[PDB]
């Protein structure tokens, strides 16, 4: 890995981000991206501002320079795909910030764990190529073969953890360098756990485990803290439908184009192409989003809020209003 230059940091530090409140739940990363000639710099500056404002890097001996090196080292490893690019992970970081601080989830965690969540958001999709786990397995890809051979089917999640560990192995980009002993161990293990938990094939079991812990006043503390962390990263990962409508719709366009490119590649290779990934179905954006709301996101946010995370009620409220808005698109078509 090649060291971040000073000129690279200066480009990020130059961004003043006037008019944006990065801590707000109605913050608009799309508008932030439009605001400038250099969206990648603005994106990094948002991540930088969020991390510094939390008070957290300073507390764990992570300097301003090392924090920004880390951010830029993550940015180098994201690709130019429609959805799983650096804007997605900056969005997950910003959203998790809002769940911790606007939603009061910080109350259930330590500050180390809060620090870890904010950083894990930035590593959690490192080097995503716009193709899901199933594509690698269906096509018998080298990457997919290695996963089957070694017994872990979370193809990309394990990949992301491996690049995260690389960035953190140089002191100049290790935001956990100020830690040692059991704490540094916890930072790496909880980071890795969280990323492994974002495999959507494990979505149901992760939810059931969190919910079961949350209902049990004699749950192991460490286990509950860990499951909370995993759940908050998962929440950020599927939080598109909890933003105001046009923000939420822009994410949906981005993921739709990304899925389509996968399906075009699957067609070429002669493997199974699902409906959601097929250009020829031209499936309505409103039906896709409502199906995702009804089958994935509304039950998830509702269950985790009722169980435990009451301050996150606004996410349930907004899913409801976005669902009603998509129903209006149908009604008037
Ligand atoms: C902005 O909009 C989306 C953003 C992310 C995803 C992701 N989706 N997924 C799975 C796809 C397969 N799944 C489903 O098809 C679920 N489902 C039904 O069963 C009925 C209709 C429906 O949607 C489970 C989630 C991913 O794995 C992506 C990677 C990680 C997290 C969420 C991403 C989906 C979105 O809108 C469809
Ligand atoms: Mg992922
Ligand atoms: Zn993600």
């Amino acid at each position: 890995v090649t060291a971040i230059t000073k000129v690279e940091r200066e480009a990020v530090l130059v961004c003043e981000l006037p008019s944006f409140d990065v801590t707000d739940v109605e913050f608009d990363l799309f508008r932030a991206r439009e605001s400038t000639d250099k969206p990648l710099d603005v994106a990094a500056a948002i991540a930088y501002r969020l991390l510094l404002g939390s008070g957290l890097p300073q507390k764990f001996g992570c300097s301003d320079e090392v924090l920004l090196n880390f951010i830029l080292q993550c940015r180098k490893k994201y690709r130019n795909v429609p959805y799983h690019n650096f804007y997605h992970v900056v969005d997950v970081c910003q959203t998790i910030h809002t769940f911790l601080y606007r939603g009061n989830v910080y109350e259930k965690l330590t500050e180390l764990e809060c620090f870890v969540l904010l950083i894990t958001a930035l590593v959690h999709d490192l080097d995503h190529m716009g193709l899901n786990n199933s594509f690698y397995l269906k096509t018998e890809s080298p990457l997919g073969i290695l996963s089957s051979a070694s017994g872990n089917t979370s193809v990309l999640e394990v990949h992301h953890c491996n690049l995260a560990v690389e960035i953190l192995s140089d002191p100049e980009s290790d935001v956990f360098d100020g830690l040692e002993g059991a704490e540094r161990t916890l930072a790496f293990r909880s980071m890795i756990d969280c990323v492994l938990a974002t495999d959507m094939a494990k979505h149901g079991s992760a939810l059931e485990a969190f919910l079961a812990s949350a209902a049990d006043q004699s749950s192991d503390e460490a286990a509950f803290h860990r499951m909370t962390m995993e759940i908050i990263l998962k929440a950020g990962d599927i939080s598109n439908v909890t933003k105001p409508f046009d923000i939420s719709r822009q994410w949906a366009m981005a993921v739709t184009e990304e899925f389509y490119r996968q399906g075009d590649m699957e067609k070429e290779r002669g493997v199974e192409v699902l409906p959601m990934f097929d250009r020829s179905k031209n499936m309505e954006l409103a039906k896709g989003q409502i199906g995702f709301i009804d089958f994935v996101a509304a039950p998830f946010f509702q269950k985790i809020v009722d169980a435990c995370l009451q301050g996150m009620q606004w996410t349930v409220d907004r899913i409801k209003s976005n669902r009603a808005q998509w129903e209006r698109v149908l009604e008037t078509r």
